């Protein structure tokens, strides 16, 4: 008698509502006759999932009536899926700044395999960065110090991947990693193993100690090549290019005073300016001191062929496989990062879904600017959110993946069942 997950689809909005008074009808007349259980895995295992999707939770049937006929008698737009159901969904790994507090708490509770993952990295962040990834995740203050900070969120990043492969069959079509969140996507492509992962995020993070303070970071919303034209004009030496996030977003980096000034600047000519919060101005010449230390510390990680499509925000063509060595982290650190260019060859390659797996969105508005210019209906999803209530741990995003038509493993979610006489609608 738990709360159970029923998939409902059809070809419009109005069909979708014919659909469910249609299925509302037929469970209520046979609510004596049918289990819960079979019924969540015909509708999931037992039907052509077509592109107008929906799902209701529900404990028992009369539940599952309520909320078949609030959806029927409702006026509600159900969006499209944009993917076909043949390719997985690209995650997207964000750098530093989507942290707060207490953001592992209830994920460590209701998720077996995120406890599992943090279990594993524990006693590696441990010996690498002197404290408990657990007590950083479910403290009541949010977790501060990029030595902490880096280890935190990438903890949080790879046991949520491992939590949707695992528990909810969603293996990757493609990963995309922005800045340090490229640690991450090593490991779920297989680029890394868990371990040299985090041993790359906590060397890093304890080098970037010294430079804390060295700098800051601003978003603009003007176009790369407008933004460096902006900065030889006005002769700026000390700021540069760091991120291109999208076709129409750029993140600049360099001195504090200077940077300061140029987001000043941008919002006195009515241009949407913010200062990102961040001590170190990363992937500028701010992190040069740190850089010949770094590649001596990660001279022993050993990288591996990914398994999975990587699409590299540090390469020049982002469609080129990594070599994760020392080498690339330090580029990775002090290279522009070309998000866009990776997201774009990811999208012109046929990916329409995207999940940024991250605590909280920092990107998602990133891609769906690139997906404009491209005249493509992508969807952009967000794994958490900041203070988000998760009670029934992710699967809400597994909901989110299923409506957008990722391809997803409905035998992980529902492995056993009878398949029931339930309604087939005709035409749609």
């Amino acid at each position: 008698s738990s709360p159970r997950l029923f998939m409902l689809s059809s070809t419009s909005s109005d069909a979708l509502r014919q659909t469910a008074r249609q299925l509302a009808t037929w469970v209520e007349e046979h609510q004596d006759c049918v289990a819960a259980s079979d019924l969540a895995y015909t509708l999931a295992r037992g039907r052509a999932h077509r592109p107008v999707r929906t799902a209701v939770v529900a404990a028992n049937l009369p539940e599952l009536v309520e909320g078949l006929r609030e959806v029927a008698d409702g006026d509600a737009l159900y969006d499209a899926a944009v993917g076909h159901g043949d390719r997985g969904p690209v995650w997207v790994f964000s750098g530093q700044g989507s942290q707060w507090a207490a953001m592992g708490t209830q994920l460590l509770a209701s998720e077996p395999v995120f406890a599992a993952t943090i279990a594993k990295l524990e006693p590696v962040i441990a010996a690498e960065s002197g404290f408990s990834v657990t007590e950083a995740i479910t403290a009541q203050q949010t977790v501060t110090g990029i030595d902490k900070v880096q280890p935190a969120v990438f903890a949080v990043q790879v046991a949520l991947a491992a939590t949707m492969e695992q528990t909810y069959g969603v293996r990757p079509g493609a990963v995309v990693g922005h800045s340090v969140g490229e640690s991450a996507a090593a490991v779920v492509a297989g680029a890394l193993s868990l371990e040299d992962a985090a041993r790359v995020i906590c060397r890093r993070s304890k080098l970037m100690t010294r430079i804390a303070g060295a700098g800051a970071m601003g978003s603009v919303e003007l176009p790369a090549k407008q933004v460096n034209s902006e900065l030889m004009a006005r002769g700026i030496d000390d700021v540069v290019v760091s991120v291109v996030a999208s076709p129409q977003s750029t993140v600049i980096g360099g001195t504090s005073d200077t940077v300061r000034d140029l987001i000043a600047r941008w919002e006195q000519r009515d241009v949407m300016a913010r200062e990102v919060a961040v001590d170190v101005a990363f992937h500028s010449p701010q992190v040069d001191p740190i850089l010949d230390d770094l590649a001596a510390a990660l001279a022993d990680i050993a990288p591996m062929t990914p398994k999975v499509p990587y699409y590299s925000a540090t390469l020049f063509d982002p469609r080129e496989q990594p070599v994760c060595d020392g080498a690339y982290w330090v580029d990775n650190l002090r290279n522009t990062v070309q998000f866009a260019a990776a997201v774009q060859a990811a999208m012109e390659d046929g990916y329409r879904v995207f999940a940024e797996l991250s605590p909280h969105p920092l990107l998602t508005h990133a891609v769906e600017q690139t997906g404009r210019s491209l005249d493509m209906s992508v969807a952009a999803l967000a794994g958490m959110r900041r203070e988000q209530p998760l009670p029934h741990g992710l699967r809400g995003l597994l909901t989110e993946l299923h409506r957008a038509g990722a391809a997803l493993d409905y035998s992980a979610l529902y492995p056993a069942g009878r398949l029931v006489d339930a309604p087939l609608p005709a035409w749609g």
